[PDB]
This record gives C-alpha cells, structure tokens and sequence, in this order.
C-alpha cells in the first residue's frame, strides 16, 4: 500500500481590535479575612493545589486578543 | 476663575484606495490660439493674476487620496 498524505491548510485569519480609549478603571474592593485550619496534609502523585489566598488582580490589556491553533497529524503503521 | 481645558481628540481614520490597473489614457487635444491685447497694467497691494496661457495637464496618480486636518485652539484672556 502506497499511502500518500498531503497536509496543506491555508490560513489568512485576522484577529484585530480597535479601541478609542480605555478610560478610568477603579478596582477598590474591601479587606477580607481567610482562615484555614488543618493539621495533616499528605500529598502525592501529581497534585498541585492552593490553600488560603487573597488576590486583587487588575488585568487591563489594550487588546487582549488570542489565537490558539493546533495542527496534529498522527500516523500509525 | 480657574479655567481648565482638556483637548484630547482621538483619530483612527483610514483613507485607503485599491486599484487593479490604471489602463490606457490618451490626452490628445487639438491646438489652440490665445490672443490678449492690452497696453496699461497697473497692479498693487497683494494681487496675483495670469494673462494668457495654455495648459495640457495630465495628472494621473495611482491613488490621490488627501486628508486635511486642522486643530485650532484660540484662547483670549
């Protein structure tokens, strides 16, 4: 068997965004309290967690466009 | 009096033009005669004229777009 595979995708995509102004943004929350109490913590075998936190994230990009492509060609035998 | 003037115009204007071809242009007029006869010519105080002419102007731009802006802020007292 003469397998012949041609993989030719053509891509001319625009992901654009215009913006006049981003303007005044005020991120003024209040204070908080987080209290976690535990004694035994046994972790193993590909674990990743978070125990007790407080975040004030202000993420203001001037255009936060994403483009995620994925080309996957799997061949077996 | 505390005068406070904020002059912030935002301008994202496109003046574009596409053209496939400009093609054959033939500017073939005929000959002419211009005869102006005068004797006295007294000119003064910011004058600019033209007395007797003949022009064959061929103005072919490949995109002759113009953009004329004018920002004028006049403040008195």
């Amino acid at each position: 068997g003469s397998v012949q595979i041609v993989y030719k995708p053509v891509d001319l995509s625009k992901v654009t965004s215009k913006c006049g102004s981003l303007g005044n943004i005020h991120h003024k929350p209040g204070g908080g309290q987080v209290e976690v109490k535990s004694e035994k913590l046994d972790f193993k075998d590909r674990v990743q967690s978070k125990i007790g936190s407080l975040d004030n994230i202000t993420h203001v990009p001037g255009g936060g466009n994403k483009k995620i492509e994925t080309h996957k060609l799997t061949f077996r035998e």
